């Protein structure tokens, strides 16, 4: 009841990037804890950014967002309805649809954006915050089963990343996993056709 007072959440922070520009997948750090807690508050990120997977950050959760048409995209429940941090101050996103747990953003400058299939292939590649490349085979329109199933511990902070066709198209966000006994036999993500109507 004392509005003075009320805080401000901080925006999401853009803390490094999954490397995929050369012959292999490495996560890179761009900024630590402390610098990430600072930018947060303010919005104000100078850092460049490049690439079109995105390691990003709140005071209290960490997670991944995926430039797709010009879109950096990731998870409500990640992201909530924040802002990102940005050159200029803090942005605010230009989709948001809980009942998908998708939101959007502008995507920065310096980033590169990942094109939305249409091989209509079924044998997909998922990327992890860890740099780990992930084959999935497609099972449904938001569904698809791990070959190599994986403790859940091993995808934790993954949501928001990509799923890719043969030729590095995007062809989801990585949204839950589908887990029994704490291992996970598939994944649920968003599809970049449900990108493309949110859009
Ligand atoms: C392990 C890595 C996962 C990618 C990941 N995702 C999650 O943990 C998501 C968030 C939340 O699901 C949702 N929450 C929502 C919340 C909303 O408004 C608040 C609005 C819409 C939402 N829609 C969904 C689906 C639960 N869940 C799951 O995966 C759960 N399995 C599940 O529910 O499966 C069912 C069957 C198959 C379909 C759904 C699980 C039990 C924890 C494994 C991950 O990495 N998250 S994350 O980066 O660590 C981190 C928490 C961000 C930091
Ligand atoms: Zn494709």
């Amino acid at each position: 009841s004392h509005m003075a007072s009320m805080k401000k959440k901080g925006s999401v922070v853009i803390v490094g990037r999954i490397n995929l520009s050369g012959d292999t997948a490495y996560a890179q750090q761009t900024r630590g804890e402390e610098g990430c807690q600072e930018t947060s508050q303010t919005g104000r990120d100078k850092n460049q950014v490049e690439g079109e997977v995105q390691i990003v950050s709140t005071a209290t959760q960490t997670f991944l967002a995926t430039s797709i048409n010009g879109v950096l995209w990731t998870v409500y429940h990640g992201a909530g309805t924040r802002t990102i941090a940005s050159p200029k101050g803090p942005v605010t996103q230009m989709y948001t649809n809980v009942d998908k747990d998708l939101v959007g953003w502008q995507a920065p400058q310096g980033s590169r954006s990942l094109t939305p299939c249409t091989c209509g292939s079924s044998d997909l590649y998922l990327v992890t915050r860890h740099a780990d490349v992930i084959p999935v085979r497609r099972r449904g329109d938001s569904r698809g089963s791990l070959l190599s199933p994986r403790p859940i511990s091993y995808l934790k902070g993954s949501s928001g990343g990509p799923l890719l066709c043969p030729a590095g198209h995007a062809v989801g966000i990585f949204r839950a996993a589908v887990c029994t006994r704490g291992v996970a036999k598939a994944v649920d993500f968003i599809p970049v056709e449900s990108l493309e109507t949110t859009m």
